[PDB]
């Protein structure tokens, strides 16, 4: 089935994050993170709820979202999984706000 008028806005934002214009900043966020990969053993004991945009992708696929509200919850639950295991000065949360503000600007244009 078709999506609603407002979830193709949002599936149109998601196309625009995963874009070769934002790569330079958006790039961590594509994959889930992998704990063990990267050496972060306390990831999944300080966060409970992980999320990235491949998996907000996956869910837009297979119709689970219900509203824009609902997705939009998605995409901000993973900049604050950034912002909660990351000290404000480090590299990944500069590029977490960079990207966020690429999402809240066109969020903020739905029709
Ligand atoms: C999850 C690990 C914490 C954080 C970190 O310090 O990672 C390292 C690898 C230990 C430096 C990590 N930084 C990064 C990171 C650090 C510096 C720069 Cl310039 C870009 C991304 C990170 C990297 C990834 O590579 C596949 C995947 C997820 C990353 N990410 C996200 C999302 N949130 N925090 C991070
Ligand atoms: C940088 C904050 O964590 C998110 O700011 C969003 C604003 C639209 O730039
Ligand atoms: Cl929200």
């Amino acid at each position: 089935g078709k999506l609603s008028e407002q979830l193709k806005h949002c599936n149109g934002i998601l196309k625009e994050l995963l874009s070769k214009k934002h790569a330079a900043y958006a790039w961590p966020f594509y994959k889930p993170v992998d704990a063990s990969a990267l050496g972060v053993h306390d990831y999944h004991d300080i966060i409970k709820h992980p999320m990235d945009l491949s998996t907000v992708k996956r869910k837009m696929e297979n119709r689970d979202y219900r509203d824009a509200q609902e997705f939009a919850a998605d995409v901000r639950l993973m900049f604050s999984n950034c912002y909660k295991y990351n000290p404000p000065d480090h590299d990944v949360v500069a590029m977490a706000r960079k990207l966020q503000d690429v999402f809240e600007f066109r969020y903020a244009k739905m029709p």
